[PDB]
């Protein structure tokens, strides 16, 4: 394995516990996810083994999504003495995520007090195409002496969750068994609840010129941790080269029947390949992966490299041969927010793949699909029709939303979403239509995703409330997209999208009894679709309040939001982001005009070929002057937003908001987990923002670029309608390739219809 | 409470992990032992967690004392997040072992990286009278602030033996069951040879005023930790005080019936105490020990306070309420040496308790009679006779000395002590003598103490060897005191020590026939002595070689000893310890004349009424020069002997270096535990060397003090034959008071009879 050029290399600069590059060197392929911690397993580190949709509830407010035994332990011992990094005057280090490889590398050059000279030089990577293995390779050299060394592997079963919160901390499973097989040690594991078995099969091999070298091997029974060990008389200046491999199996494999049985002959096949070609094997993933995600932004490398950044851990965790998982708000990277899967993953995230990969995207939406059951079912408990997905959702698609926590001052409070945070379910809807109309996959459509508008916008119109007076529907006591504001009555965002949910439904309803009458037929059979809902539906739809002051061009955000008390941002942090006007109470964020993020302006961006450049322009300049950026997920809307309304003022630094989001630590907590919204949020705004991509009415393909002055060029790939399509945006120009001539494709190229 | 004067001070300078000073800082009721870690239990230190004669062997080598459980851990948080000591700014710190009132005090005054300042001050103590309790008393102050304090108990029983050492560590426990019992929490584990069960029972409180503050309690299992929490409103300013008790039982105990039971039926009888009553009877037993045990020296304060250091050790560790454990190499302070007994208790310790408390001494020497039938089996088993006590002794009484270890050089040798180093059954028998003639204890000799004697003679009878050619008994293949030197034929030490065994016991035949007959028939019987055995004795004891090199005076330590190559000690460290000569080898101590400490001079000091001042000068003055003092024994035996040839500088010196083995940590390795051994020493050699005092035939104790320049004034009281006799010796004067009289005592003040 050689380093890729250092324009793909992300870089710690200190040997050190630190939680924010636990987030950010947290490798995942979608299914097994490692924390960044430090092979030795240093005192204040926080490790995280996670594998996707492995939630557990315990004794826990909400169920989680489980830290597992951490399985990648690995120490050195000089003579029976533990060979501590952090002991030690420090020669040489060295530490590089390399996004081109998926790599975690590390190179430590170690003079103990005893004056003597290790090397300890080596990587490891979850691997994205034997999605049950972790690969850890690395070389040691004792420079000037020799020795007895003991490599200690370890696996720790003494792990939890919410360590540093005496309040929290749960342990999710139960140590059902520890077993030395020879060839390695494995330790299994059942989930509190019992609904999950993961067992955890790891083997290290010492080897000198690819023979064992070692007199010894013991293994150590130390409660709920075990190790496995091996001696080496090791000789001044030879390669000692130690490889660990570890596999994870759950009880979600089809088809498994015993994880141990199925771990250990896994583990059997992998031994018959070498490190290298395991290596190999994983590298090929992340080039297919690669060949079409990667952006090229000249004239910024800063922008250039936390750009390979976001779209490396965006790549690395989606995987769609899994269609009962998906994304939560901290993808596999920590326990944030503990595994739940927010509107994050269905509108900010989700367009990354359907663009890139649309079959991950999909996954993703089978997701939602499959949890429909359990959405009618929530509807029915709050009193409602159709299908209420929950603002929060885990492994069963029940509400895990907490109902309490502790305020921006520390108090214990009410949480509000997960009861009355409902644009997720036309979210949700939103996102089906946006999959469909990129990928034109009608039989995705037609199966499944015409249930999930129908269901969604059942929903709404359950919820809708007719006021006679006004003769127009109302949907009161919500919070919106901006948190700040609680028990609002008609947030214009969910109005819209509620008013959106509703007449694509109908319009789907009478399409498919049109053009799919067999389809047709067998939705309604299965979901009891009688023919009056679509007029139901329509009716509704156009008599649902958008306050909105027509003299002013002004959407209100929710009604009685212009009386609120305004205030003046008057100043940036260290990264640049809003500080609180003086004056603010934290615990009065209701009373004002400040807003947590993107909220009407949300609206004018998923919903924007529908409303006038003046509208656009007027309201993003009202608001933007107004937000907070008190959500990862607010800047990327504003930058792209900020282009399309040639508001371009501050285009760039909300985007560099978003793309140094984790590598800035600019919110203050990137140690609980990547921001995973924000890195779908950066995608988006540069190819909806800067590339300039807009869909119109017909679904034609519009674009209209704006660089910021820096960059020379901007290149990206996009999939559409099937079509791989090339961008090369630069100051002047505009190009458009299709890499596989034949088909058409219809542009609008700065309002010129175009041909390719 | 209120802290001691500084004279009774023990001060650790700095808030860190520290072996050094979880050894000094042990605290221990000689049944309970608890190392001195910090309350918090940061990441680098040693817990160690012991219950005296509770010991197991599962994959270890050899049986080692458990460390079991750590139960005293509590922490603090502020708002859910751990105040931690170490990463604050340290505004004060005052660490400090009271001496005289046996408790472990420590304050802080901590700013955070918040500013926050909190106050945190208090001590704990090893209960003296209630042999099963810890109590532990902490006030903490939130200075500057306001907020939600977390205070966590914890029982932490992920506990191992040898932590850092991968080849060895061993869990030596399984965890039985925990409760939240509502008023604690409770963990039982049984050991992994399932020999010994102990029960945890630990109740935590908050109070402001008195009376319980905290708004909520709560309980977490993790695992293989159990915590209880209290969460606090703290106000500014208030004095929030946290009080722990915990109650440790083990099967070692009577009548325990269901263990869960006992503890907490235990706890609840102490919880009816207030921790001033608990601190006030623990003070109280100090008092006791005190009272008979101080020291007074004037002219010298780090002399007078090691001294204190040395003797609250030594009274901490002893229970004459149990006959059926004797006190470690290293107490209970430890896992040096895993728990074992060797000649260290009987020689160097037992003498300290004979005479400051003659019940610890004869607890000590029963723990030996009940395991006579171990010793028999063990004579048996290596085709000998009679009694032979074990090099290492533990529970069971079987030989428990390691056969594999690691060399002065890191490398894998065979151990030969538990082989050949016989003189442990020796020096039990004169341990016996000794404390009965102390005493008068007659009936400890009737029931008790002639039968360990005869049986050691009997072993010393069917190991010498009668070379038909020399004319003598010889015992071959033999360490002596003298470890470096390995498979010596008659070492004298050895040698003499057998002759003396041997006559001594002919001698107590005699009196047992003619004075206490029926006792002799009894014992006969039992043991199927028959009346030629003493004959027997007697004849070998008058043929046995004691290679004297006269007229010389010249005891050579071993035969063949005075030709091997002599090196000149000329080097010292900054702690005044001998350093290596130039070409000495570590790997061939063997070849050299280089001793580890007293050998011959040993028997000079033990059987000293017996060979004349110019036959002690010589050899004391051939031998020191040659003693490398590589072992914590060594000083004081040469301060001793020192002062008893008039050479006298150099007492002074030896008797400074055994002062301080702790404090300066002058092994090298004080992290290990108390040097038990040297505590002892280092009263014998003011007691009988500055002193002055020795026993000469017919029990007339002689007095002929000599006290270093420094020093004005000694004083010390001993027991003698049921007497209390206060010593008080200056430069030019002795006296001597009864305190409490009983039997006559025979003294002698330079040559001249006294009267008292
Ligand atoms: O998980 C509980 C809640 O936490 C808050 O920090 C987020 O803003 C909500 O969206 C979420 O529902
Ligand atoms: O990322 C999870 C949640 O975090 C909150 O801070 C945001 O306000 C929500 O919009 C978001 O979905
Ligand atoms: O415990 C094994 C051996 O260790 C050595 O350090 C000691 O010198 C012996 O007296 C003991 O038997
Ligand atoms: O302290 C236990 C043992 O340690 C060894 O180093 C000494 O040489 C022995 O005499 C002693 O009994």
């Amino acid at each position: 394995m050689k380093l890729s050029e250092r324009e793909w290399l992300i870089e710690q600069d200190k040997l050190e516990a630190s939680g924010k590059f636990e987030t950010c060197f947290a490798l995942t392929n979608g299914y097994i996810g490692i924390r960044g911690i430090n092979e030795e397993v240093f005192c204040e580190e926080t490790p995280g083994t996670y594998i996707a949709g492995v939630f557990d509830k315990s004794t826990a407010q909400v169920t989680e999504l489980v830290n597992l035994p951490n399985p990648i332990g690995l120490r050195i011992y000089i003579n029976r003495e533990f060979l501590n990094p952090l002991k030690c005057e420090i020669l040489e280090f060295k530490r590089v995520l390399d996004l081109k490889q998926g790599i975690l590398y590390r190179k430590l050059r170690l003079k103990d007090v005893k004056g003597r000279i290790t090397t300890i030089e080596g990587f490891r990577f979850v691997s994205m195409n034997n999605k049950n293995l972790i690969v850890q390779k690395y070389d040691v050299v004792c420079e000037n002496y020799s020795a007895v060394l003991n490599v200690e592997s370890f696996i720790d079963a003494t792990t939890v969750n919410s360590k540093d919160v005496p309040n929290d901390r749960v342990k999710h499973y139960e140590i059902d068994k520890k077993k030395d097989f020879a060839d390695g040690i494995y330790l299994g594991i059942t989930t509190k609840d019992k609904k999950y078995k993961v067992g955890i099969a790891s083997s290290t091999k010492v080897l000198l010129n690819n023979q064992r070298c070692y007199f010894n091997r013991f293994t150590k029974d130390l409660g709920y941790i075990i190790t496995e060990n091996f001696e080496v008389e090791a000789k001044q200046g030879e390669r000692y080269e130690i490889e660990k491999l570890t596999v994870l199996v759950s009880s979600r494999e089809k088809n498994v029947g015993d994880v141990f049985e199925t771990c250990t002959n896994k583990l059997k096949e992998f031994e018959t390949k070498s490190a290298e070609k395991l290596l190999f094997e994983h590298i090929e993933e992340y080039k297919r992966l690669w060949d079409v995600a990667n952006i090229d932004i000249v004239g910024d490398e800063v922008a250039n490299k936390s750009v390979k950044f976001n779209i490396f851990h965006l790549i690395s965790m989606a995987n769609p041969e899994d269609e009962h998982v998906s994304l939560g708000a901290k993808g596999l990277h920590g326990e944030g927010y503990k595994g739940h899967v927010f509107w994050d993953t269905e509108i900010f995230m989700l367009p990354f793949y359907i663009y890139t990969n649309p079959a991950a995207a999909k996954a993703m939406l089978m997701y939602r699909y499959n949890l429909l059951d359990a959405a009618r079912e929530n509807a029915r408990k709050n009193g409602y029709k159709g299908a209420q997905f929950p603002w929060e959702s885990a492994d069963t698609g029940e509400e895990e939303t907490p109902k309490w926590g502790y305020d921006y001052l520390g108090n214990p409070v009410r949480i509000w979403t997960g009861d009355i945070e409902y644009h997720i379910s036309a979210d949700i809807a939103y996102a089906v239509m946006n999959y469909v109309r990129a990928t034109d996959d009608i039989d995705f459509l037609l199966n499944y995703g015409s249930e999930i508008i129908i269901e969604t916008a059942r929903f709404w119109a359950s919820i809708c409330k007719y006021n006679k007076e006004k003769g127009r529907y109302e949907i009161n006591d919500v919070i919106g997209p901006d948190e700040f504001h609680e028990h609002c009555n008609n947030n214009a965002y969910t109005n819209y999208l509620a008013k959106w949910n509703l007449l694509k439904a109908s319009e789907l309803c009478n399409l498919l009894l049109e053009k799919y009458p067999k389809y047709f037929e067998k939705l309604s059979k299965k979901i009891n679709l009688s023919d009056e809902e679509p007029f139901v539906w329509q009716e509704i739809a156009s008599k649902i309040y958008i306050p909105y002051h027509p003299d002013k061009k002004l959407i209100e955000q929710f009604e009685g939001y212009f009386n609120l008390k305004d205030f003046v941002i008057k100043e940036y942090d260290q990264n640049n982001m809003p500080v609180w006007p003086e004056g603010v109470e934290l615990d009065k964020l209701n009373n004002y005009q400040l807003i947590k993020q993107a909220d009407v302006v949300m609206l004018l961006y998923l919903l924007g070929e529908e409303f006038d450049d003046q509208t656009k322009k007027i309201n993003y300049d009202y608001y933007e002057k107004r937000t907070m950026h008190k959500s990862s997920l607010s800047p990327s809307i504003y930058a792209l937003m900020g282009v399309r309304v040639g508001e371009t003022n501050r285009a760039y630094i909300n985007f560099m908001r978003t793309a140094l989001t984790d590598l800035e630590d600019n919110q203050g907590n990137t140690h609980l987990g990547i921001h995973a919204a924000s890195l779908g949020g950066t995608w988006q705004a540069l190819v909806f923002g800067f590339g300039g991509i807009s869909i119109e009415k017909d679904d034609v393909l519009s674009v209209n670029p704006w660089l910021p002055e820096k960059w020379e060029s901007l290149k990206f790939s996009i999939w559409w309608k099937g079509n791989l399509l090339d961008f090369k945006i630069t100051k002047d120009n505009v190009e458009v390739k299709k890499r596989v001539e034949k088909g058409n494709v219809k542009l609008k190229i700065k309002g010129q219809e175009a041909i390719i």
